[PDB]
């Protein structure tokens, strides 16, 4: 009767496809206007590999900056997409503090976690290389995906196969 609840944290910094990663799952739309400082809950029925199961997606936004809330939200959170922007160099540095904080938090460095690479259909903007994002992942032992939430490119994937870490891990 009751349904597993795989519970999703997007973080990243501003700008990198947060929401619009989240909108393009949920709603099979591309939004390009979405409240920079809206953060917000979605919850969807998906069938894993056969099996229905519920998937809620925090989509955060950086607006809380009391530190015990943001720790509270993550510690909710069973798996992460750790996004930044491809054509921007600070968001693929800024990821290793989201790491930290989420390891500081879940206190587990086999997290469900995947580094996500987003706006890959911008590769003439490419600011960050595939072989340094994915030596970064490799450091943390964690998959690299590159996606678009203008293309759904990978949208899908991201969001399964963190699903699948979270299964497995839990
Ligand atoms: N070209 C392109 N633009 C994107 C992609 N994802 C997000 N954007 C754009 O980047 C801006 C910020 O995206 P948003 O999802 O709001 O970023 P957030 O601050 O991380 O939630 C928006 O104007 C989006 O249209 C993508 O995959 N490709
Ligand atoms: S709450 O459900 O009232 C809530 C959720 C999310 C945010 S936020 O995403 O704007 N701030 C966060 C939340 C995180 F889990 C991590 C962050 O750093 C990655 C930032 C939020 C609230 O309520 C208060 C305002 O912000
Ligand atoms: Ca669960
Ligand atoms: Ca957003
Ligand atoms: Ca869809």
């Amino acid at each position: 009767n009751s349904l597993a609840l795989h519970k999703v944290i997007m973080v990243g910094s501003g700008g990198v496809g947060k929401s619009a990663l989240t909108l393009q799952f949920m709603y099979d739309e591309f939004v390009e206007d979405y409240e920079p400082t809206k953060a917000d809950s979605y919850r969807k029925k998906v069938v894993l590999d056969g099996e229905e199961v519920q998937i809620d997606i925090l989509d955060t936004a950086g607006q809380e900056d009391y530190a015990a809330i943001r720790d509270n939200y993550f510690r909710s959170g069973e798996g992460f997409l750790c996004v930044f922007s491809i054509t921007e160099m600070e968001s693929f540095a800024a990821t290793a503090d989201f790491r930290e904080q989420i390891l500081r938090v879940k206190e587990d460095e086999n997290v469900p976690f995947l580094l996500v690479g987003n706006k890959s259909d911008l590769e003439d903007k490419r600011q960050v290389s595939v072989e340094e994002a994915k030596n970064r992942a490799e450091q943390w032992n964690v998959n690299y995906v590159e996606t678009s939430a203008k293309t759904r490119a990978n949208v899908d994937k991201v969001f399964f196969d963190l699903m699948r870490e979270i299964r497995a891990r839990l």
